[PDB]
């Protein structure tokens, strides 16, 4: 006889409107990962803050795929590189004041140009003697800023700070990776990889008590990272879904009311 | 005349669901992948296991942003941690037994604290000394355990373990990822980052054949990243999107037969 | 009275029609990202091209999870590893010539099999001493190929290579990571991770002159990890999706004729 068939008809509807709903719901929570790739024709100068406390920087110079051998391993050369002193207030902690010395980086990823530094501190009463560094991504905005210290307090907290050792030589390799935020910020930072080599002493014995500090700044590759959230919660598409899924509902009690017409 | 044009239309419908099972099943087998961070205030002190051999602990330190600078490089002093020792047999072996003294590791990353170690070997034939460690995330857990040796053994497989070398200091920066897979294992891990810096030995030539292991203990950063493995292939949104298909198909016959007639 | 409604109908068919289609737009240009991990029970002897100018090489074996102690630091020993010298010219300047030693890498990653290679350098005028290896997949791939000189020149500018200095000793761990992209390159590639540890000079002071250069080769995991690129952006759901929304209007369009009626 007549049999009452479409309560399970509206039942899969609202079941199918909880789930769409729980699935936007998680969705909306969870924003995938994109990731690519920029080849550049070459880099902008950064920016390389050095932080010697006592060490004067004996030579400085740029260079390519190939360093020649030091003429004089302990003692003052040239310098032939564009510096900038600084001095501000640590953000971190407001009573320590911070002097730092501005290198411009190399820009020829194409050609292997690199940046080649080395200090020389005399006497200290510390056991483990470091230089401290820090990147940022460009020095012409440095140049060109009303407020220097504020300009390196920013890039204190903005940025991150690492280390090479005396008695060895340092040779970083750096990138660049954008990040694209939510609220559309564009964040830019670097990344770095160390490799230390033994340096190898043959000054004077009466010049030993002096320890050599020796760094390499280049470009590892011209490829600058990019990553990005991306939401897959599109509303107007769950709409139309949802629209699409009503009529289907409805023909097929159409249908079923057709089926117990011609037998049912 | 009468012309069959539906043809096409069946067509086009077998057409659409073979490419939607095939799509269904390929994105059944690529799940994405999703990455978040996460901000703590304070983190659990870590638990580190260190592996010397005949190196005595000569110091432990608990300090902040700087270290003031050693009294005595090489010489015996003030221990100010809480360490445990235990024994175990290797899980890889079972004929090597495995003494660890495990270290409380620090807790506040917001005043960058740190955990200062110094070994001294006296001492050895090995051209090539170093001191093992591993890094667990819980020293709570392992001090309150009925079987510390079980503990010990399932985590010498569940964690990677590392080195720092003599004459040197090496300073590690820690953090921790968490993932989450298809069964919910809520698996949590350690990285690093590792800095050395050379030792400038003052001590008298006599006391120079002793070997000296200086290492530093620190968080990098209050973020946890949280890794999670997410499937973009919903059934039923792909059945309610096949079921709105076919009416489109239907509906058009209707008004093809309105244009034939 | 009579009043014209639909007119916001196909307003937001137009709507409808403008996304969507942003959205397609959008999607093609940003492919998400897969992650996978894959378990080896073997792994494929690599090949790594050392470039030593005038060091030569004392020694070479292949070990198991510990290595042995040297029963003399910096004298000629027993070479036990298949090894193939080359030269070529280098790709990125064709005035050098480079010439290569080819060692093939250890095979088993279940019981932790290692390569110790060991060479000394008498003298040389520079201060910084370092030797430059570097990682292909396929050491029988090399073995059999018509031109070797082709295939170096090749894997130069396919890979990458590294360093590692005297008067260390340069542990490597090593993983493969395979990537998938758009035309179907299945790029391989080389990662690596490094620990030096101080080496202890005893050797008597008549031969300190000369520098020695220790490196180990071992694979970190039996875990190739793979990286494919996949495109949400499917023209046959959109097709099908704004098919599903126009049949939505038309039917709510009959509805509200009967509703005004
Ligand atoms: C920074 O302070 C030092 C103090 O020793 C001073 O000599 C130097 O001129 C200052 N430089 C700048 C740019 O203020
Ligand atoms: C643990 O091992 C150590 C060193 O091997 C030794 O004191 C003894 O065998 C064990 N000690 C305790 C307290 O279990
Ligand atoms: C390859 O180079 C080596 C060293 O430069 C030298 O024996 C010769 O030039 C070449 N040898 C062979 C066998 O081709």
């Amino acid at each position: 006889l007549l049999i009452f068939i479409y309560l399970l008809l509206m039942a899969v509807a609202v079941f199918l409107v909880y789930q769409t709903i729980m699935d936007f719901r998680e969705k909306l929570k969870h924003p995938v990962m994109s990731v690519s790739y920029k080849e550049v024709d070459r880099y902008d100068a950064p920016g390389i803050a050095l932080y010697p406390g006592q060490a004067q920087l004996l030579s400085c110079k740029h260079y390519y795929e190939v360093i020649p051998p030091l003429r004089s391993p302990g003692q003052p050369g040239d310098v032939n590189c564009t510096t900038q002193r600084v001095n501000y207030t640590d953000p971190f902690s407001n009573q320590t004041l911070k002097s730092a010395l501005i290198v411009r980086g190399p820009r020829e990823v194409q050609k292997r140009e690199l940046v080649f530094l080395q200090f020389r501190l005399n006497q200290s009463s510390e056991d483990f003697s470091a230089i401290d560094y820090l990147l940022f991504s460009s020095f012409q905005e440095f140049l060109q800023s009303p407020d220097r210290a504020g300009f390196m307090q920013a890039c204190e907290s903005a940025y991150s700070s690492w280390k090479f050792s005396g008695g060895f030589r340092t040779w970083v390799k750096m990138s660049l990776v954008e990040t694209k935020e939510e609220d559309g910020r564009e964040a830019v930072e670097f990344r770095q990889e160390t490799s230390v080599v033994n340096y190898i002493d043959q000054r004077p014995a009466a010049e030993k008590s002096a320890q050599l500090f020796f760094v390499v700044f280049e470009w590892k590759d011209p490829f600058i990272q990019k990553v990005q959230d991306i939401i897959t919660a599109n509303p107007w598409n769950t709409i139309a879904l949802l629209c699409g899924a009503f009529l289907a509902l409805f023909k097929a009690a159409e249908f079923a009311k057709l089926s117990v017409k011609w037998m049912i």
